[PDB]
């Protein structure tokens, strides 16, 4: 079936810094590549679904943001990937699908969504990392 | 007269969603087609003229929101487009003019400027919509 | 030596208005022509080195904020330029060298870059000026 944008735009973002990192500014995510390891949580993303008692919430990454049924995080040249993850933090069943993330069943769902780096990736050249998520419904 | 840039620049962003609407990340401005009534009021915009005791306070339009005397909201993909209707909470009166909307009088006016939707739209497009004001005063 | 990347970016935005300037929208920070004197500082930028002990903490200016060893703001045109002196509040040295600006010494500094206009430029036009810094340490 085909994802329906209807919704806002999430982004999860991560600085990627050598062992001496360095923050100026504003603060915001930031890692050593070093603990870029597995399961290492980046982010996470807050979800609210409204008026979808009958239709099953979805998450629709950005055309960069995924490839071949896998989300990674892209660097700011649109090069450097950082492959992670995409899970809720409650038990509910949710299906990937060419960059869409859909709840299994309807319900105006809300909570968080967790994102994980997938598979140890000490070896990610530093830099900023996105990943653009937008919200919306699913059917087929 | 010409507008003289002398200020800021604020935003009004309104995303417009389906009946289901899924907001993702941060809490932005969310609108199901149906609520873009007409007068629906969408955000608002705050404004602070300084030293402007001998000069009428204006705000320009970028030029993608503004065409032929009526302002609209800009949709990412600067297509689609959400007519608006600006106006001050207070009594004052203000003259619309090229994508400009300046104060009648002079005065170090400050306050709320509303937004609301120009006549029902209730078939726009879903999208993430912008109004783009620079702060400044005019003369002729 | 060579700058390495490693670390967020910051960044110091100033919006120059007429002695009548409006403030659209959200607050930032901005300055008439007038008030841009000698020495006048505009923001500061807020900077902390983490596991830096054994090198030297560093900042580097996009290529479009630095010329010939100095430091300035550039407009939304990418043509106006303001000036500025980037120094830390404390008693520290650093040594600016093609746009970056690491410190003498190593360890993992903290602490406030104060930014100051670079002699007095009161006839820089209005505009939405910036200043991008990103953190890392430096070596040669
Ligand atoms: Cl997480
Ligand atoms: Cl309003
Ligand atoms: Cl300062």
């Amino acid at each position: 079936g085909s994802f329906t944008p209807s919704g806002t735009t999430g982004t999860t973002k991560l600085t990627v810094t050598e062992e001496c990192q360095v923050r100026v500014g504003d603060l915001t995510v930031a890692k050593t590549r070093g603990q870029l390891t597995d399961a290492a949580p980046i982010g996470p993303v807050t979800v609210q679904a409204l008026g979808c008692n009958a239709r099953q919430v979805a998450l629709k990454a950005d055309t960069d943001n995924f490839e071949q049924g896998k989300f990674f995080l892209i660097s700011d040249n649109n090069r450097d990937k950082l492959y992670v993850n995409i899970r809720p933090m409650d038990n509910s069943a949710w299906t990937t699908d060419n960059g869409v993330f859909y709840k299994n069943d309807v319900g105006s769902w809300g909570g968080t969504i967790g994102i994980y780096v997938d598979g140890q990736q000490t070896n990610t050249p530093p830099g900023n990392y996105t990943l653009t998520l937008t919200g919306g419904y699913w059917a087929k």
